[PDB]
């Protein structure tokens, strides 16, 4: 079969790198949802499908998701939780199971959100990974490790390529991670002591 990967939020610098990677797969076709989607960086690959989408419409988010394998989800701003609420419903609806979802901010309140994101996903009964990348560099390399769900992160920082890399291996081989939700840091960029606040 074809793999049918849905990339929700597909003008996102992590999406960019992700398409890349998945531009010569010519097994895979890749949609690309996204709001303004005259903003995805060119030129188009050949197995690519741009569809103009709101998460939040949810009529058309369910045109997007019919036939879909795989779900790559990088999903900003407000109202994440409802956000994330509307992915799954859409994902059942359509009888989609494997979910990709990155949390980065781009503790405190705003974090409840995407704490109600996490925990709906958890809930779901769906096939996912959520990952949760350290602070964000546009550095050009691919260095990481993975950290567990009760785990510290052990480090600061994480190369976008590096959290690509990743979501592509996971497309690539949809059976790793599932059920897990886990830290992406570089190596050896653990943060000074002692700690302040
Ligand atoms: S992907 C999807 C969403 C909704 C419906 N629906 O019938 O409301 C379908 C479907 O046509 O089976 C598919």
């Amino acid at each position: 079969h074809m793999k049918n990967v849905l990339i929700l939020g597909a003008g996102g610098q992590i999406a960019r790198h992700v398409i890349n990677q998945l531009a010569d797969k010519q097994t895979i076709k890749q949609t690309l949802f996204a709001r303004q989607p005259a903003k995805i960086h060119k030129p188009y690959p050949t197995n690519s499908q741009i569809i103009m989408g709101d998460v939040l419409n949810h009529a058309a988010l369910k045109q997007a998701m019919q036939g879909q394998d795989i779900v790559y989800a990088n999903l900003t701003g407000e109202d994440l939780d409802i956000q994330a609420n509307s992915v799954i419903a859409a994902m059942k609806a359509c009888d989609v199971k494997r979910l990709i979802f990155v949390l980065s901010l781009g503790i405190g309140e705003p974090l409840k959100p995407f704490r109600r994101a996490a925990d709906a996903i958890e809930a779901s009964g769906l096939e996912y990974t959520i990952l949760r990348p350290a602070w964000l560099t546009d550095e050009d390399i691919i260095d990481y490790e993975l950290t567990s769900r009760n785990e510290p992160f052990k480090g600061t920082i994480v190369s976008r390529k590096s959290v690509a890399a990743l979501i592509t291996d996971i497309i690539d081989k949809p059976e790793k991670h599932i059920g897990e939700n886990i830290g992406i840091n570089q190596p050896g960029t653990d943060g000074d002591k002692p700690f302040f606040m």
